[PDB]
């Protein structure tokens, strides 16, 4: 009858006319060449390189068996033409699966995403369910690795199909699905790995996932405050580095300035002056109060306004990862300025005290002399009042009502950066800082000449009044081009021009 011959070609077994009127051969090739793709699949999807490729390979055999189930089920012996028409709406789909595979071929995520773009490309048509059932199982193992960083945190990779592979401790290199969740997964895992050492709407994935991301991060930040006192370290480093606590800088700087080369630089005096300083603090002497390594960074040789010296805080592991080893370096930048400021309010205090013992001696030469100090002191006691208003109070209002895990890195990087910006240390407003040195220098010369050389000092003060009068113009011209500098005008200029 020949029915059992054509039907035994979709299975792959050869026949009397299938090797490996008269026009029936042409209409036979319409069903024959269908079989050439069925065999061309088992030769390609037989193995049980990549793990996601195996599942997609394991998904194909979940389909062909149905194609083997449909055949040999309905027709015992039907008309010849019935076969060609019955296997048309289904046969052409089998030839479509040849365009998908080879009969090179991506692997890993590159394949799990390539198959996705085949869905939207041919969505409305009848190829939607078959492709979907493949994608629904071709991503099954890939969810498991995603199901590790979310629940357990053990990274299980074999060949690199995962898009992510494996002091600083944050060198798990990272670089389709919605990127709104991609970068979040990368951080939703590193937190767990850090606590261990201490229509195509994708709703079936994010919904069981986003519910767990917010609980981890909230428990991660809460882990820091209520147990490791992150809120304390900030409000403690400010007590020591930014010199917020009086009776400490006025005891440290006051000690060092008593000396001024080979002395004052061995670790016997400068590494001990701190342990004498902390006792006069009336605040501290806690586990926080330690780790104040008063270390130096230069070996100078020999009237100026510079004494290079550093003061570094020290931290331990679960806090080292937040407070960057670069941020503390910038505290050292803002510190050497603030210490340099105290050198004025002590040297200027000296001449105010050095002159006190001189007092009978009342003449025009005397009173006209002392009014210089009153005219120079008021300037420094103004620029200091500015610093003690921006870098310690208002920039601290932010970053204190701002906090209440990635954000902690940026919020801190924004707190200090505003402190060095309002501090006239940025290179943008550098000329405003350069002129300050001319002011500070002249006060030191005024300290050297503690009336044998009055006129030598009278010329010095006149140079001071010129430079100060020059500052009022260079800062004003820098307003048309910084709302931070605005408050300086109201500070330097008041009831004058």
């Amino acid at each position: 009858e020949l029915v059992k011959d054509v039907l035994n070609v979709l299975i792959g077994v050869v026949s009397a006319t299938f090797s490996l009127p008269e026009s029936i051969s042409s209409l036979l090739s319409e069903v024959a060449e269908y079989g050439t793709c069925y065999t061309r699949l088992s030769h390609f999807s037989l193995q049980p390189k990549g793990l996601v490729f195996q599942a997609f390979t394991s998904g194909l055999r979940r389909y062909l068996q149905y194609y083997r189930a449909c055949v040999l089920s309905t027709p015992p012996t039907l008309s010849l033409l019935t076969i060609g028409f019955l296997f048309k709406k289904l046969g052409r789909q089998l030839r479509y699966l040849a365009e998908l595979c080879g009969v090179a071929f991506p692997t890993g995520v590159k394949l799990l995403s390539y198959l996705y773009q085949e869905a939207l490309h041919n969505c409305s048509n009848e190829h939607y369910p078959v492709l979907l059932s493949l994608l629904k199982t071709s991503c099954e193992p890939y969810t498991r690795f995603i199901h590790d960083w979310v629940y357990s945190g053990v990274f299980r990779d074999a060949y690199g199909e995962f898009m992510i592979q494996v002091k600083l401790y944050w060198t798990h290199g990272y670089v389709v699905f919605l990127k709104h969740i991609a970068h979040d997964i990368y951080v939703c895992g590193k937190t767990i790995n850090l606590l261990k050492l201490c229509v195509l709407m994708k709703r079936s994935i994010t919904a069981p996932l986003a519910a767990h991301i917010s609980l981890v991060n909230k428990a991660a930040v809460d882990y820091f405050f209520v147990e490791l006192h992150l809120e304390a370290h900030y409000e403690a480093l400010r007590h020591f580095l930014l010199m917020e606590d009086g009776e400490f800088a006025q005891s440290l700087s006051d000690l060092l300035f008593e000396k001024l080369p080979g002395e004052l630089l061995n670790p016997l005096v400068l590494n001990s002056v701190l342990s004498k300083a902390l006792q006069c603090s009336l605040h501290g002497d806690t586990p926080h109060a330690s780790n104040l390594s008063l270390a130096l960074k230069y070996l100078p040789e020999v009237p100026d306004v510079l004494s290079c010296l550093e003061l570094r805080y020290k931290v331990d592991w679960p806090l080292n990862i937040v407070i960057t080893e670069g941020c503390v370096s910038k505290y050292s930048g803002v510190f050497s300025f603030l210490l340099q400021l105290k050198l004025m309010m002590w040297a200027l205090k000296d001449v105010c005290f050095h002159l006190k013992r001189t007092a009978m001696a009342g003449s025009v030469q005397f009173r006209q002399l002392q009014l210089f100090k009153h005219e120079m002191q008021h300037f420094v006691k103004v620029i200091q009042g500015y610093i003690a208003n921006q870098i310690l109070h208002v920039t601290w209002c932010e970053f204190r009502a701002r906090l209440a895990l990635e954000e902690i890195q940026r919020a801190h990087a924004e707190y200090l950066h505003k402190a060095v910006f309002r501090g006239l240390l940025t290179e943008k407003a550098a000329p405003v800082m350069n002129v300050i040195h001319s002011i500070f220098s002249l006060v030191l010369k005024f300290r050297s000449q503690l009336h044998p050389n009055f006129a030598l000092m009278q010329q010095s003060y006149n140079t001071f009044k010129y430079y100060s009068h020059f500052l009022f113009k260079v800062v004003t011209k820098l307003v048309n081009r910084q709302p931070h500098l605005e408050d300086f005008l109201l500070r330097i200029n008041f009831n004058n021009y």
